[PDB]
């Protein structure tokens, strides 16, 4: 039975198994994977302090990023205050190092994890250990617990940033580092640091002006801040917090969200409207992989007034299968390789079997090195 | 009359001697790009060596970028060979500093170049000649005078790159040195070693296979290899050549990318059809700009099959009034601003009054620091 945590539990148990019953075909996926993740063992662990411009706490363990529609006003002398471009990378986001960096990051833990729980090799344990000291913990390198600094916005005044949703991608190997525990790498003290960080980085999303906001977001933003959450309080085995989260958070801003026709009005008026249709399902997606793990299916429990997260699958469904007869703003293609995790996921929660069928067609690559891809052997 | 260099040089004569009859509205505006200026001035000039991951040669002084549209191949191991995805820009891009950091340059000193011409102020000239030192001539920071390395692909580095358009962005500052010749702070010691570079990156042009092969393309880059020629042979005041040049593989080169309804073939089968249309067009603008200043107007002259490039704006304009009507490729929204400019310069030269008037009805703003703008009150 697999450890609660960010990943779908049932395709991890049972590739472990079936590993380990010496099955063919696992066998040679996983000899696979393990191949891919050689980088990672090799790989030297990142840290949030390797940047030279410093945010205004002057303090290099905060992580700071430049929220990415905001570009330099150039009918103003120096630029500020900065003005909003939707859907339009600024390429600026590239000068601070965090933004890809714990993306590298997050794909290395969450590789190692995994391969750790499956294979048992200590080697894993001990790689993904390494990146997880040196990303939080570590009293030098490691990531002040906060995401004050995220999604800055040049010039402007109070407003505390644009969202901390860039956090998903380390609060995913925060998640992961459960697999690891009981290795020989991952010590009682490495433990308690992590813990230790993790008790920390709830109260600031809790309880910071910053976080306080974004739970009460009105689009995507309020749901990824409840995935991201769920994924830390899950690391603290806080089940009830976890049911307290789908049933008085989660489940509200599905009711509000979705409209009767199931389309997602919020997302409906962004220049990547079928993009953000798309991620406010994703994180209902990551948030469900692990509210299922404790019995509660977030694509089909109800919100208080009868609607449910399928309305809003079954509303873009057709548009997963032509891209091309989506009627709204779209400034660049959608990717349609999203669907397939999300209508797997989806599908296989609601007995679904159009959207399984639908899944497996667009598919995976066998040999793909995507790490999210991992548990999905599935769809290859 | 202006000295010959990449610009519009009637607008910029007309700048120059109405800011010296001390006219209000040149004076006032002149006054704006001081202002915008005052950056320039203080700005550390930038160099090609300031890179961790060095060139084949392990040559700093080499200049080195990743060819855009090349990404990994995620189902190979080692993302190895590169893969492309037309219009798609890899942000790994910016992991190569000069990219970015020949922009910096190339519009600080075009900017600080065209402000000596017209204001003749000394701190200008002062501030242009330190840039232009650092780029190019200096014996430890100055670029090597080659782009052997420039658009690389990893894994197929058995063949070459894809070109070296990206020698507009230092070639124009190399244009506008001339336009301080005269001054205290560029020393006939100074424009010594500018020539003899110019001379050897000549040389490299015409020499080198990557040069040759480039000199060839059939698209939009045998459109730019030429136009950065011209302002490499103009600088070097070898007006012959340029005639030469103008006559024998630029009007031969646009004829030949001419279809009989005025559209450009070979930049419809991208994905950015409309943004490529243009651009083939903008390589023939700056082109035009040198040719004219010695006679040849390249926007009116026919090419031997009887294809002129007036037939090509004819066939963009009406997308041009309303870009949603391109019916074509065009994977990432259109900056309609560009017609602006190209409007102007095809207009101005044909004497087509609908094309200027429209040029002047899309405007540029008033205060915008875009330096390439500098030359264009008539616009703002």
């Amino acid at each position: 039975s697999a450890p609660l945590g960010p990943f779908n539990a049932t395709l991890l148990e049972q590739l472990k198994n079936d590993y380990q019953k010496g099955e063919k075909e696992v066998t040679r996926y996983i000899e696979l994977q393990e191949k891919v993740a050689e980088k990672y063992i090799k790989m030297t662990p990142l840290s949030v302090t390797a940047k030279k411009k410093l945010p205004p706490s002057k303090d290099p363990r905060d992580y700071m990023t430049l929220s990415p529609y905001w570009w330099p006003d150039s009918t103003k002398i120096d630029g500020l205050p900065y003005i909003r471009k939707d859907g339009e990378r600024n390429p600026e986001v590239y000068e601070y190092p965090e933004r890809e960096n714990a993306n590298r990051f997050g794909d290395a833990a969450y590789c190692l994890g995994v391969l750790y729980y499956i294979t048992g090799k200590e080697v894993y344990a001990k790689a993904c250990a390494n990146h997880l000291r040196t990303w939080f913990t570590d009293p030098k390198l490691g990531m002040n617990p906060n995401m004050t600094y995220a999604n800055a916005v040049p010039g402007m005044k109070k407003m505390r940033g644009s969202g901390f949703i860039d956090s998903r991608r380390f609060s995913r190997a925060l998640g992961v580092a459960k697999l690891i525990e009981g290795s020989k790498s991952w010590t009682p003290s490495d433990k308690k640091k992590l813990d230790d960080w993790a008790t920390a980085f709830c109260y600031w999303m809790e309880n910071s002006t910053q976080g306080q906001r974004e739970s009460h977001a009105a689009n995507n933003h309020g749901l990824w801040y409840e995935a991201i959450h769920l994924m830390v309080l899950a690391y603290l085995d806080r089940t009830d917090r976890i049911r307290e989260v789908a049933e008085q958070s989660i489940l509200p801003k599905m009711g509000a969200q979705i409209a009767d026709d199931g389309s997602l009005p919020q997302e409906l008026k962004r220049t990547l409207s079928l993009h953000y249709s798309t991620f406010a399902l994703e994180a209902l997606m990551e948030a469900n992989q692990i509210t299922s793990q404790i019995g509660i299916n977030l694509w089909s429990t109800p919100a208080s007034n009868g609607k449910v997260a399928s309305q809003a699958v079954d509303y873009l469904y057709p548009f997963y299968l032509n891209p091309e007869d989506w009627k709204f703003k779209q400034i660049k293609p959608f990717d349609q390789s999203r669907a397939a995790i999300l209508l797997y996921e989806a599908g296989t929660a609601l007995g679904n079997q159009k959207y399984v069928d639908t899944a497996k067609r667009i598919g995976l690559k066998y040999s793909t090195s995507d790490v999210e891809t991992i548990p999905y052997l599935v769809l290859k």
